[PDB]
């Protein structure tokens, strides 16, 4: 699990969105397993704007944050997991590590701030979610 929140906005793997989220419903994209709602209250998080392909990201089911590279954001199959059946997935960036399930929706981080989420996992590769190209989220 896990999510960004920045401005007045809450950016969660589109599997793991709750009712509120889709009652409270900015954007959402399958191919991107991507979902955004609004919020309350202003978020901490910064998205990063870049095209950096080193960051860190952070693995719930090793309570650990590893240092990686990852591929810039393509389409991509994904073999199926307990949430997707096998598809393309698109904005999806790779790399190298340990990544279950449960995993989704933690943060990878470069220099710029946040890349993306935790959206896939499976033969020793961690796929990541995108953000960078959505501008929006850095106002209204
Ligand atoms: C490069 N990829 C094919 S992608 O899926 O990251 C992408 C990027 C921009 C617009 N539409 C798709
Ligand atoms: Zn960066």
């Amino acid at each position: 699990s896990g999510a960004i929140y920045v401005g007045n906005y809450r950016v969660v793997n589109r599997h793991l969105a709750t009712h509120n989220d889709w009652a409270n419903l900015v954007w959402e994209d399958s191919s991107r397993d991507l979902l955004v709602s609004s919020t309350t209250a202003q978020g901490c998080d910064t998205i990063a704007r870049c095209d950096c392909q080193t960051g860190v990201y952070y693995c719930s089911s090793r309570r650990k944050h590893y240092p990686v590279s990852f591929s810039k954001p393509s389409l991509i199959f994904v073999e199926a997991s307990e949430y997707y059946p096998a598809r393309y997935q698109s904005h999806l960036m790779l790399a190298v590590g340990h990544s279950e399930p449960g995993d989704c929706g933690g943060i990878l981080r470069c220099q710029h701030g946040v890349v993306g989420i935790v959206s896939t996992g499976g033969n020793g590769l961690v796929g990541f979610a995108d953000v960078r190209d959505l501008l929006w989220l850095d106002e209204e």
